[PDB]
Order: C-alpha cells, then sequence, then structure tokens
C-alpha cells in the first residue's frame, strides 16, 4: 500500500491526486458505468427480428402462433437451447421476455404452494425461510427474496465456485434453508465458473430442508468475451445421478443475446418440476408469446447460429473490457489499494478499491459526474462488510467514453484511498 | 314445455329425437364449439404486426424499445387506450402478452404484501379470504381464486348487472370479503353490460373490508357485434368521487384485437395502485416488452384505428352470433325447453337447456364428434346447481361448421328433453 512512501511522500501525492480531481471536475463530464445492458451496436446485431417473422407465421409444426394455446412455448426454439445448455427439450419452456420473471414467480409459488415435494408450502414455515447468497452477487435475486421476507445468508466466493465446505455444513443442519442463489456461468459480478466438482458437490450435498432448491441461473450461459465457450456442467444430470432430480431449478435468457426486455426466457428441470411450475403457471396465463418465439427461431436458425451470434457480440464487448483492466492496471497497480476481476465472460467487472473507501469513491464520482454503482450493491441488504466493492458495467458506453470513466474512477479511488490514510489515520 | 302434447306425442317425438341423433352420429362430424378465440380470418386482419416495427425502432419520445428500462410502457400506446378506457395515461400501464397474468399476480400480491391500504396480508388472515362472483362468470377468474385458497360466493346475474341488492347487503357485514370478479361490458358468457347506476352503487357501498376490491376485467371493451361501440362508465372516476379511489382494478387486451397470445395488457388504477402494482412487480421483471408495444401503436396509430379495426372484426363475426341464434330459434323455440342469450358483443352465447339435462346434452354430442364446453364451466367449482348451462363460442369454426354443430347441439338438447320426461319422468 503507497509501498515504502513517507508520510510527506503520502501528503504530496494526496495533493496530486486533489489536483487530477480538480481537473476532472472541469471537464464536466456526464458519463455513466452502472448499466448492465447491451450497447445499441450490440443491438443492432439483432434488427433483423424487426422485420420477423414476416408472411410466413407458421412453425415449422404447422401451429398458428398469432393463436391461444400451448404453455410449453414452440419446440424448435426449445431445441436451440436444449442444444446450447444441455437440457432435453421436454425438459425445458420458453417464457416471455423475462427470466427474472420465472424465477420470482417459482418462489412466489413455493410461498404460496409449496413446491413440488415440499412438506408444506413455505409460507407457512413458523420459524421462516432462508436462502444462501453467494457474494458478491445478483442484487434481482436479492430484491426477490428480501420482499418475500426470505432471509438471506451471505457465502464467500472463491476461484472455482462459492465456498461449499461451508454451504454443505450449514444446509445439512438447518432446515429453514430452502434455496441457494448461483449465476454459474460467468457470475455477475464475480465473474466466477462454477467447476464441474463444485456443481457435483451442490447436487449431492445432504440437506435439512427435502425440497432444498438451486437457482440455476445461467445468465451468461453462451456469453463469452474469448474466442471459446464454456463447457455447460449437465446440473439436472448429476443431480439425477445423485437422487435429487428435483434439486435445480435452471434459468436462461435472450436479453443480452437479441433484444434486452424483447427477448425470450427459459426455464428447465426435471419433469416433475416443469410439470409442476406449469400448473400453477397456466392459472396466470393462457401461455407465451409464440410469435416472438418464432422471430427467434427464425433469425437463429440453430445452435451455431447463436454461437456465432455471440462472437459478434465479444468482438464488440472485448475491447470493452480489455480498455477497464488497462485503465485500472495503469493507474492503479503501483498504489496496491486495489485489485479487480479480469473476467472470460460475462458483464461486469468487480473491483475492490482501499477498504473502508467505496462509499467515498462512489460519492467522489457523482460530484464529477460519474455514475458509479452504489457501494454495497452486489451483496445482500447492500450490506458490503468491507466498504470495499464497485461493480463496474463496460458494455454501454463508447470507447472514448469508457476511458474517460474509468480514469476518473481511478482517479476518485486513489484520492479516496490517501484522503482516507491521511484525515483519518494519520488525524 | 312441450306444450300441450300428451305422453304418447312426447314418446313419438322422442322417437324422431332418437332417428335425427342416429343420422347425427352417422356424419361421423369432428366439430368444437368451445374455442372462445378469435378466427384465422379475424387474425388476418393483424397480419401488419408480422412486419412491424421495421427499420424504426423508436417511439414518438426516442426511447430505443431494443433496450431494457421503463415499467409503465410506452406512452404513446397508452394514450391510445387511456381514450378507449376513459383512463388518463398515468393511471394506466402496458405490460406483456396477458392482462389473467396481471389480475392473477395483483391477488398474488394482496395474499403476500396486502393491497396498498390493507391492514394486513390478505394470507395473514386466519378466517380465511372471499370473492364474490357473478354467474354465469369467467372461469379463469375463478381458477385464480380457487387455487389461491379464496372462497367464492356465487351471485345471480340480472339484466343490467349482477344483484346489487344482495352484494350490498353482504359486503357491509362479512370483512373476509376482499374482491368481486367483474367482466363489466359484453360479460363472458353472459353478456350483460354494466349499467351507470349499478357501476355508481358499487363503488359507493359500504364493505366491511377497508381494502375492498372491484376486479374490473374488461376484457370486451371495444368488442361490439354492432356498428355502434359501448360509453365507457368511468369507475375509477366515480369510485374516486366516493371517496374510495382504490376500490377497482381495471384490465383489458388486444388478445382479441390483434393476435391472442401476442398482444398487450393494461392495468388501470389510482396512482396509489399503479404505483403498488409496480413496486412489488418491479422485483419480478426489469420491465414489458416495449418492441411489441411499438409494433401495436405503430400499426393502431390512434383509438379510431383500433375502432375501426374493431369494426372489420364485427363483420367477421356479427354474422356467426346471428347464425347460432337462428338454428336454436328455429329448432328449439317451440318445445319451450331452453333459453339462450342474444349478445351485443363479447365472444359467447349463454344457452339454458331443460334444467337437469346440461350434463346428458355434452355427453350426447361428445358422442357424435361435437365438442361442447363442460357443464359448469362458467361457475366457481364447476357448480351449476340447475344442470342447465351451456356455454357457446361462436367464434373460430367456418359458417358452414358452425351450422352443423349448433344443429347437432339442438339435435341433442331436444333428445336430452325428452329422454329424461320419458325415462326418468314417466319410469
Ligand atoms: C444474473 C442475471 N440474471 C438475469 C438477468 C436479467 O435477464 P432477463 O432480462 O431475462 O430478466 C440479468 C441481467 O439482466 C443477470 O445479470
Ligand atoms: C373475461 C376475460 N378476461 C381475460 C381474457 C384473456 O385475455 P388475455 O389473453 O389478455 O389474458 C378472456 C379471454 O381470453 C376473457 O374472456
Ligand atoms: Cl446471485
Ligand atoms: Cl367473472
Amino acid at each position: 500500500m503507497f509501498d515504502s512512501l513517507s508520510p510527506q511522500e503520502l501528503a504530496a501525492l494526496h495533493a496530486r491526486h486533489q489536483q487530477d480531481y480538480a481537473a476532472l471536475q472541469g471537464m464536466k463530464l456526464a458519463l455513466d458505468l452502472t448499466r448492465g445492458k447491451p450497447s445499441a451496436e450490440q443491438l443492432d446485431l439483432s434488427n433483423q427480428l424487426l422485420s420477423l417473422p414476416g408472411d410466413d407465421y407458421r412453425d415449422p409444426e404447422g401451429t398458428d402462433t398469432r393463436n391461444y394455446g400451448g404453455q410449453h412455448g414452440l419446440p424448435g426454439l426449445r431445441a436451440i437451447f436444449a442444444e446450447l445448455l444441455g437440457i432435453a427439450v421436454p425438459n425445458l419452456i420458453a417464457g416471455n421476455n423475462s427470466s427474472l420473471e420465472l424465477m420470482h414467480d417459482i418462489v412466489a409459488f413455493s410461498m404460496l404452494y409449496g413446491g413440488v415435494d415440499s412438506p408444506r408450502p413455505w409460507i407457512q414455515e413458523q420459524d421462516g425461510i432462508k436462502f444462501l447468497c453467494p457474494v458478491p452477487g445478483y442484487d434481482r435475486h436479492f430484491a426477490i427474496t428480501e420482499t418475500m421476507g426470505i432471509e438471506m445468508i451471505p457465502i464467500p466466493m472463491l476461484q472455482d465456485g462459492p465456498d461449499v465446505d461451508l454451504i454443505e455444513e450449514l444446509v445439512a443442519v438447518d432446515p429453514a434453508i430452502k434455496g441457494m442463489w448461483t449465476v454459474p456461468v460467468f457470475g455477475n459480478p464475480s465473474g466466477v465458473t462454477y467447476s464441474w466438482e463444485t456443481v457435483r458437490r451442490l447436487v449431492q450435498m445432504r440437506t435439512a430442508a427435502p425440497d432444498f432448491r438451486l437457482f440455476w441461473d445461467n445468465a451468461y450461459a453462451v456469453h463469452t468475451l474469448t474466442l471459446d465457450f464454456p463447457r455447460q456442467v449437465d446440473v439436472l444430470g448429476l443431480a439425477a445421478k445423485a437422487g435429487n432430480p428435483n434439486r435445480p431449478y435452471v434459468f436462461a435468457s435472450t436479453s443480452k443475446i437479441t433484444f434486452a426486455g424483447g427477448g425470450v426466457s427459459f426455464f428447465g428441470g426435471s419433469l416433475g418440476n416443469i410439470a409442476w411450475y406449469l400448473q400453477y403457471a397456466g392459472k396466470k396465463s393462457i401461455g407465451p408469446d409464440k410469435v416472438n418465439q418464432l422471430r427467434h427461431l427464425r433469425f437463429f436458425g440453430d445452435a451455431d447460429g447463436v454461437r456465432l451470434h455471440m462472437l459478434r457480440h465479444q468482438q464488440i464487448l472485448a475491447p470493452k473490457f480489455a480498455l477497464v483492466a488497462e485503465v485500472l492496471d495503469q493507474r492503479l497497480s503501483e498504489s496496491k489499494i486495489a485489485s479487480w476481476t479480469e473476467p472470460k465472460g460475462g458483464y461486469f467487472i468487480s473491483l475492490d478499491v482501499l477498504p473502508g473507501t467505496a462509499r467515498r469513491t462512489v460519492a467522489l464520482a457523482k460530484d464529477v459526474g460519474i455514475a458509479v454503482t452504489e457501494a454495497g450493491a452486489s451483496f445482500p441488504y447492500r450490506k458490503d462488510p468491507d466498504d470495499k466493492n464497485i461493480r463496474i458495467a463496460p458494455s454501454f458506453p463508447s470507447v472514448p467514453d469508457l476511458r474517460n470513466a474509468v480514469d476518473g474512477l481511478a482517479t476518485c479511488a486513489l484520492l479516496a484511498a490517501t484522503e482516507t490514510l491521511l484525515n483519518q489515520g494519520l488525524a
């Protein structure tokens, strides 16, 4: 940490940081690093969708997609994602424009009705319900459990998955633990992909709750930043082999493949779980939007069509991620106050600044017109116990804007560090 | 009832009915009068949607509809339905492809969280919850309350609304009554449209539950079978004037305007109710499909565009409804065993055959290859206490198929009547 600088040298460095920050403030910036959404250039890749499906409104089975019926979604589109996810067509359904809505409804159904093999609806559990939450994690997962009054237990992330030793120890003895949130490939925002061994342990471990569920939110399933695709671990297959076929609920989406908010969602599970979901989903809706599923089927053609499309996204995104890392390295590496992820896929870089300074860094950035994700955002209840983590979303801005924004962020992180050491430390 | 026929004459008539039925059976029919969905010819009216929105993916406000954001739906599309429904844009949101899903989620939110001004979540009411259900009514409404364990109280339908005297008497003294299902224009399947006076009474009546709600499912809001449109009663305005602004929840849909399952839904309410819904809907989804809302906005143009489109539907549908009535009249009127609605809009005709024979009539039809809606389908718990009601859906089949199907249905209804009088009555 500022290795071998004396207090006098640190005070001189702090003055340089203040001057960098004054200059930054003079530029009157209006930049934003918070939006985990595709750029306009990425969305342009899918503009053919805007004139699809055209005159032929029938799918390959002859179904008139313009009329009512069919809860499972179009088999032809499901076959594409069955190949990508390694889940058979009967074990996969296609929904409307939101995978979050599938996860949410599953939690709501679990509360009101219980899961397919629950002893009772979760709302009838007088001692409450808990979910395990690997951190840093996805704030919209946490929002679902928080709103339903489900207690969240944060779990440390390690190199090839969460802390599975700890998870096993907790779930074995606490029947209130009903679920775990995961993003098992390129996690938001850790960038961590769960190893085969991690997945095997999670589907085999003994749980005090007979109806424990892994919410396997494979949001980034094909979302590589390199020219290679990750191998999908067969979580449903491994779970069935362990005698826990109902344990995993698998989700996926085309929001960051085609149009964000105009895509198609997917839910995968055991046949029993598919039937359970559809029994209650059938009370909610006659069924999903088949015309939008058809447009996607026509656009993609097959699984290789999706893969090639992802490589086109990769060509736009990879330079943005490379840029963020390069700027952070060049500005922060020598000070040793920070560390950051170097993800091989997904939509985020996770930055840790000097512990005790993340909130301050965000406030400094806000005052020079750079929006940076709120401190604590990737934690349940927004509680980052070390006040160090900042999520960075590189996807949306132009390269020149991203460069300025991250360089500004670095200036703020450095100033927050020297300010705190000198003014609080050497008070 | 078979006026002035002697027992010998009735037995001879019964023999003629058996011969008509034998002949019907010989035709080896495969017909269906159960599907409340638009015909292919109606759906063809909206085929321009299949190539929309085209290159311009921006709405009039400049919003890129292909990207995330915006929970309320596109203001331009909401402005069209604001005019049609008589509800201001800020009081109306546009969703995805299902109005049922809006109603369902509202009931689920009410259970888990309570409504905006509830004393507690409805799930915490130890003595249970009840909804009033005007009958005959919409089976998918009843499916929502049944699945949530909400007791249903059936209420007789009268000429210009339900039995409001009875509703007022019950809601005043039972704090467990939290809601009422309605279809207030061209009801499914009564065809009844609630008068202004009926609506005024429903929004003014005292309720023991301070958070009582009218589920105002205006599914058939513009769905005329004549060249005239019904006047929309201002239920939200009247409710606000009575000091019960939060009482009505208004729903509408384009499923029977454009594509059934590929349309846009709407929810309208007080500003407080809109904010309440969106607070919990925001935990479920980042927001609705704006691209599909844009296609609809481009297609319709304005409220008069929707109206003209409905008159194009009316030209297809009205002859089908006229045909059903003519066949029933010609075959059944003299026997006086039956009565049926003559709706001025909506998607159904409600037929009452001889009480005690509806199940038998349906079974007879099934055995000659004519699918007719299950007896009891328009009642909570599928309980028609008079075993008389049969819902007829005229919209889907071709004219020649409809003619054959309804004429067959009449033959079955007549045979069920004579069979029952002779074999059970004169046993
Ligand atoms: C982990 C994760 N799941 C789900 C989603 C949202 O996808 P959808 O648009 O299908 O809700 C996101 C980002 O949108 C995400 O990061
Ligand atoms: C009364 C009523 N409400 C709602 C609906 C369904 O509309 P949506 O497709 O918007 O769920 C129907 C028929 O579909 C209906 O008859
Ligand atoms: Cl997560
Ligand atoms: Cl109803």
